[PDB]
């Protein structure tokens, strides 16, 4: 018996087609992705093959202004035109809190909302009950196929899924419900959720009776061959796992921002066990044609977009990486940018901390170097503010060696910088891979870089979501000495834009390697 | 017979009193030099001492809107009125050309100018004719002192003498000139000039005759004893040469800007011969009151440079070290201020910058709730000149930054402040071959970044006019350019940036390093 599984996960509020590195799409020509593309690909697999899932892997919730105007309406409707099958909940489904969730998406989605790890108490355990399950059982042809959810534990330090949510360790909650739909004779069972590609394999080891796994979180573009664009594979696709039962378990990603549709067809045999698997995200370049009726359907929702101040803020002659892949593997341009931008403001303290987690687009300045409201609102979607903070040396040396504690998952801790010159040697075990931290003085008239002072007390600028434990830095949380509240993020932003006119940041040494 | 020479050099249109880094005078109780002060110093001596002659070993010209403003009919005005016994003609004598040299100062000074060394050819030779001299033989009581000058052989490619003279070797000059006041039976023989320290050294080795050199040019603060301010002495104060002839010859400078007087008190014998000679630069400090008259002079002339507006630019929360201590040594960040300044206003690409710390002409202080008027910067940047787009080589490049660093600790105007770069040198290496790292912003990418600096690759540097033109000897610059467009005036560049920034905070970075 084959399936074949269709996937998206991490699309990030990318309804329309964007450029090659997910940002506006300027130049249509060139332009990828998109849900009117995405639905022409669903649709000629669907007439192809009988048994096909559309499935997603969380993360449809942020990314463009689609989610800061529609706040989820806008992913219920256009899921459900494409009729996916099932989503897992992901991290930035929580970034409305519960209430933001529940109302546009939950309430509205014709498809099961997944995650059998996250469990509810206190008097929210009665509105939430039954809006997502922990599992669907779903008839595909004269079979039926069991898929199980799971939601990063990390959660509640990346969002606000709020106190009446516990988030339970992933594989501690799949395996009951894993063991309940063998009892229940579902041979054929699919971990879908959105912990990252770490996670994943962990799943596909440890969780007895998964045959295959669909995740996210990370944007881990796996592929068999020859890449067809610029994302480079991690590995294989599909990663095959040799679980802890001996058997062999495809575990399968499909980068971010709906820039390709993971395919991957399956063989069981009569009793649910996995004989083969092959595929290859699909890129949804500009030879897919946007079904019309998508299209016409996004250009209605788009005329409310229309509305946003289409006047320049500012011109960039540099092209602004605000791009993951960069800004939490090394020192990007758009991390300095808003570090200065950060820095600048106030003054109008000179050392910056910024998470790449937090950068969430680059912005291309090939279109006469034009930014606007909407380029600068996918970069900064959160609403957060820049706040003061001071500091010990030691709660800074300890933010740093958090940065790069697990390097190299793609997860959001990795640090931006402005007043600081950090070395890093990743060869040496985590807790101690910071080998150099220079800081710009404050006790001195001409500024320059000394090594940090463990006992010494530094003034930053950084933004509110990690003054309050934000990405794990709990160390800031708990040890800070002063914490005074600031500007909003994108107007800090916005406005040294405005101020500056042309603007051009440079990778300059702030973060090196050893 | 005991002769006492008073000494000032490098005064750079400091007329009135300046805070310890010669930058503008705020906290007056702090204050220190300006002329005032100094003719209080030289009567105290004067009234003291019989034989006093009073010298400038040049550079009174260009410093402050002093000469922007009188462009030198204030350095006449106030040398006459301290009555100067003789100057030697400094660089920067011919930043406003002869015309601006014959004019308002030779023209006015009631006392010799000097220089040994300066010939005029073509038709200027007939117009400035005995303005100004290769000696004076002046008379000290019942004595008689020749006094001969000299001017830095340097001079065309620091400032705008004109074409029609030629700057000979001060040695070779000097000696004809100290041979025919020997003839002249002038037994007591000073050798005023502007060359810096080494030249002063060689002089007093090599040119017979000699008995003391008064210098400037290298700002040399010399002192015997703990110094009384921030500077740090080169050597004792007098240093004393053992000169070819086998005698000991005193050399002595007094540092710059008018913060000291220089005071030697020499013993001659009946000879000419100097027996001994000892002495100490003068801190002109807040203990030694400001003459009434010559400050009230002062205050008259300050009227005029009021006018000037007194609008704030814009602030600065750090020091602006525009000192030469640091930017001709070190990176600096008045250097890094105005190089990207100079990229900032191009762009308003182009993101790589190099300009001489000679250029860089003073500090600005920040405690004045940090104001920056056209006056602090007039003081950073008075030479009117422009800042230029240039296509390079990256072989050129390399050679310019050989260049910055050639003969470094001489406190020489090539050391280069940079903007798109990050020079490493190593010192210990020859002349030449001191570059041991070069990087540089690529141009020809979407994200900047430092790479390697490419001899076969060509680059758009943005540099002053000056340095263009083969200032501070960068002949290399002039020679292999391949392109060079005119821009924007330097001061109005850098006036602007600091108007649109609002608030400015440039630090020391790491754009030059040292191995
Ligand atoms: C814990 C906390 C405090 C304050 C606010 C929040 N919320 N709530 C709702 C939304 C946010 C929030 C806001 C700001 Cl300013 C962020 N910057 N980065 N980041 C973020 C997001 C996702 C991942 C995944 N890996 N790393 C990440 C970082 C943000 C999340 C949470
Ligand atoms: C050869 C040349 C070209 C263009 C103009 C000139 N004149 N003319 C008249 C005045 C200048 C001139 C102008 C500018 Cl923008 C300078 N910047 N630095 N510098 C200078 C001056 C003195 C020393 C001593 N060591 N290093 C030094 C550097 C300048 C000299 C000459
Ligand atoms: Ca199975
Ligand atoms: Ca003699
Ligand atoms: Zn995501
Ligand atoms: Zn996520
Ligand atoms: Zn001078
Ligand atoms: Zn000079």
């Amino acid at each position: 018996w084959e399936l074949t599984i269709l996937h998206t996960n991490d699309v990030h509020s990318r309804l329309e087609q964007t450029s090659e590195d997910s940002s506006k799409c300027v130049d249509a020509s060139r332009c990828m992705g998109g849900v009117a593309r995405l639905f022409t690909k669903v649709q000629q697999i669907r007439r192809a093959e009988p048994n096909v899932l559309l499935l997603d892997a969380g993360d449809q919730y942020q990314g463009t202004i689609w989610f800061t105007v529609y706040k989820g309406a806008e992913v219920a409707h256009f899921m459900n035109a494409l009729r996916y099958d099932a989503m897992a909940l992901g991290n930035h489904e929580f970034d409305n809190g519960v209430e933001g969730l529940i109302e546009p998406l939950l309430k509205e989605a014709k498809f099961p909302i997944l995650s059998a790890n996250i469990k509810a108490k206190g008097p929210l355990a009665s509105q939430i009950s039954g809006l997502y399950l922990p599992y669907k059982v779903l008839p595909v042809g004269d079979e039926v196929v069991g898929i199980v959810g799971y939601t990063s534990k990390e959660t509640p330090f990346l969002s606000n899924p709020g106190t009446n949510l516990v988030f339970e360790d992933e594989i501690t909650a799949l395996q009951p419900e894993v063991d309940k739909l063998k009892t229940l004779n579902v041979n054929k069972i699919i971990a879908l959720g959105h912990s990252g590609f770490e996670m994943d394999k962990l799943i596909a080891q440890k969780v007895r009776g998964v045959d295959v796994v669909v995740g996210g979180h990370s944007n881990t573009f796996l592929y068999t061959g020859n890449p067809p664009s610029k994302e480079v594979p991690a590995g294989k696709y599909p990663f095959i796992v040799t679980s802890d039962d001996g058997r062999k378990v495809p575990v399968v990603q499909a980068y971010a921002f709906g820039k390709y549709l993971g395919y991957l067809k399956i063989e069981f045999d009569e009793r649910g066990n996995v004989i083969s698997s092959h595929g290859n995200p699909i890129l949804l370049d500009s030879s897919i044609p946007e079904d019309p009726s998508i299209k016409a359907d996004i250009n209605k929702w788009r005329i409310k977009l229309d509305d946003y101040s289409t006047q320049e803020l500012g011109k960039t002659i540099v092209y602004l990486d605000g791009s993951s892949q960069s800004c939490r593997f090394r020192e990007c341009n758009m991390g300095n940018l808003i570090c200065d931008a950060m820095i600048n403001n106030n003054l109008r303290v000179s050392m910056c901390i910024l998470n790449g987690g937090g950068i969430r687009s680059p912005i291309d300045e090939r279109n006469d170097g034009t930014i606007t409201w909407e380029n600068l609102a996918a970069v900064l979607p959160f609403g957060g503010t820049f706040d003061l903070v001071q500091l010990k040396g030691s709660t800074l040396k300890k933010a740093f060696e958090h940065s790069v504690h697990r390097y190299g998952q793609s997860t959001g801790e990795f640090l931006q910088v402005g007043g600081i010159h950090v070395v890093y040697d990743l060869s040496r075990k985590p807790g101690d891979r910071v080998v150099k931290l220079d800081v710009l003085c404050t006790k001195c008239r001409v500024p320059s870089y000394d090594p940090l002072k463990m006992d010494e007390v530094y003034k930053v600028i950084l933004p509110n979501f990690l003054a309050n434990g934000g990405d794990g830095f709990q160390m800031i949380k708990d040890e800070l000495l002063r914490h005074d509240s600031g500007d909003q993020d994108i107007n800090v932003v916005s406005t040294y834009i405005s101020k500056m006119k042309v603007i051009y940041p440079a990778v300059e040494g702030r973060i090196k390697f050893s």
